[PDB]
């Protein structure tokens, strides 16, 4: 049922049976986050969860194809995430087309870009922590002295957090580990995102759009409050559908929104089946 970083949500039959639906996490959360999607597709459709491993997302991918392989072969392969997931699936998709694999379906669930890149700058960094900085002064009722920009900006996105876990473990507060965990590697996470090297794919995208971010994601990087139509998949993406849903990034993965996700997606697979079949 766990094995490693692969969560088993449904089991496949032991030889035969409907093409697998592999899912890939979201930052902060796990795989279960699917099974409400699991719901709303076809009786029997297996599915398999792949959970956080370090790295950049090329890296992770790296991770992630070898065991694709090692599960499902030739193809074909559905890949499915939202949020984060959305940007792991897709990175797998380019692994197992390089190497030849036959990938029939990329579903993302509102993995949308930011509205203009992230710069990856120093100046950048500045502004970042001086914007979490005042959040911290209100929500915490304290002031801040002045941020040591020097050593955080030659840190990564992982050095800059342990650097102020450090820093405020010095001083008075003893946070629980297991709210460190969390908090860390969401952040992180989403992180990572921003640097992601996004590659061309050739085969079909099928993107569910919901109408915005939500306010907390905001609040972590305010261009995530601008969207474009295609969410900055169309110059990767020649064969790109779009499936509006509404709502917002974070209701997307729930009912009731999801029952209109699974209803397309629940048509792509059974053609993939009567393909085959
Ligand atoms: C073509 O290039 C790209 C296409 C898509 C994306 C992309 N796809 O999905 C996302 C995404 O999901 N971003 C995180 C959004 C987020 C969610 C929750 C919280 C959240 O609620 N919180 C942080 C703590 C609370 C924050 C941010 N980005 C990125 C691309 O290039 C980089």
């Amino acid at each position: 049922q766990i094995d490693g970083f692969v969560r088993t949500l449904r089991a496949r039959p032991e030889a035969g049976g409907k093409v697998p639906v592999f899912v890939f996490h979201p930052a902060g959360g796990s795989t279960v986050v699917y099974e409400p999607l699991l719901g709303r597709l076809p009786a029997d459709t297996p599915m398999y969860g792949f959970e956080r491993v370090e790295g950049s997302i090329e890296e992770r991918a790296q991770q992630y194809v070898p065991k694709l392989i090692e599960m499902q072969g030739d193809g074909p392969y559905v890949l499915v995430g939202w949020s984060l997931g959305g940007v792991l699936a897709y990175a797998c998709a380019i692994g197992l087309r390089r190497l030849g694999k036959d990938v029939r379906f990329v579903g993302l669930i509102d993995a949308v870009r930011a509205g203009e890149e992230i710069p990856q700058t120093k100046e950048e960094i500045r502004k970042r922590w001086d914007r979490y900085a005042a959040f911290a002064e209100k929500t915490f009722n304290v002031t801040i002295p002045a941020i040591p920009y020097e050593q955080l900006e030659e840190l990564d996105d992982e050095g800059q957090v342990r650097f102020v876990l450090d820093a405020v473990s010095q001083s008075g507060v003893q946070i629980p580990a297991g709210i460190i965990e969390h908090q860390r590697t969401s952040y992180l996470d989403n992180r990572a995102i921003d640097t992601a090297q996004i590659q061309p794919y050739d085969g079909h995208v099928t993107l569910y759009m919901a109408d915005r971010y939500h306010d907390d994601a905001i609040m972590f990087e305010p261009r995530y409050a601008v969207r474009q139509p295609d969410g900055g998949w169309g110059e990767y993406v020649s064969d790109l559908e779009v499936v509006p849903i509404g709502g917002e990034h974070i209701q997307a993965i729930d009912e009731p929104i999801i029952a209109k996700v699974g209803e397309h997606m629940s048509r792509a697979l059974g053609q993939i089946e009567a393909d085959r079949t």
